[PDB]
């Protein structure tokens, strides 16, 4: 029954110290803190994965974070369903995301950067409009 | 320990999940359940997709078969693998990489424009124009 905190920050524009400060603050007894830099569309985080593994193998109680993407950006409720069985709760500090636009941009220019990928091996119309879209969000 | 098969398509565009069903069925000849969806991998509301989740949660699943990882999900894959290795559970696709047509495509990066460009707005980013303009190429 482990209570964790886990804060993420895609880049320290110290913004990251700062989230775990507010987390303690809020969650007075804890007991493993859990941090990474990167998107919450990145996979390989191994914040996220060690965390991910322990609520699987039945070690965690509560994770807590400060807005609804610190966890991921997509699929937030198939780690609902995980940890609902798993007798683990999500706890969300604030309802409404406070994500900064350059972490939104960057995330939406990943994922265009990935569909054109997917629409240049078939050779789509598309391609060319998605592309042209990465490159207009980086102006 | 079930043997699952599990396919899905965006639309039926009206034999098309029909025929992935039965060409998992002609790769995998012993399987316990075929569960199916008509809808996207990003639609996180999937009845079959979810009925399938839980199974595997509750220990109930061996091995899920699907014909490419995008069946399953378009983001997110990698956790339900961690999810499957934790429930003795192997996902099979019978090939590495997706053959999504490109309707299916299209249409789930017009659902994901659509929400980015809803939180831009929402801070008031100047980005909204340039997303909305994208979400608008994408339907022509």
């Amino acid at each position: 029954a482990k209570v964790i905190l886990y804060a993420r920050v895609s880049s320290n524009t110290d913004d990251l110290a700062n989230q775990v400060k507010y987390l303690e603050e809020q969650v007075k007894e804890y007991d493993l803190v859990i941090t990474d830099i990167g998107s919450g569309l990145n996979m390989k985080r191994k914040g996220f994965l060690k965390l991910l593994r322990m609520i699987l193998n039945n070690e965690v109680s509560r994770v807590i974070t400060a807005y609804p993407d610190r966890l991921v950006r997509f699929g937030f409720e198939i780690l609902e369903e995980v940890c609902k069985a798993h007798n683990c709760e999500i706890v969300v500090l604030n309802q409404e995301d406070k994500t900064p636009e350059e972490e939104l941009v960057e995330d939406l220019a990943t994922i265009l950067v990935s569909f054109s990928g997917k629409l240049h091996g078939m050779r789509s119309q598309k391609y060319e409009k998605v592309k042209k879209c990465a490159e207009e969000l980086k102006n």
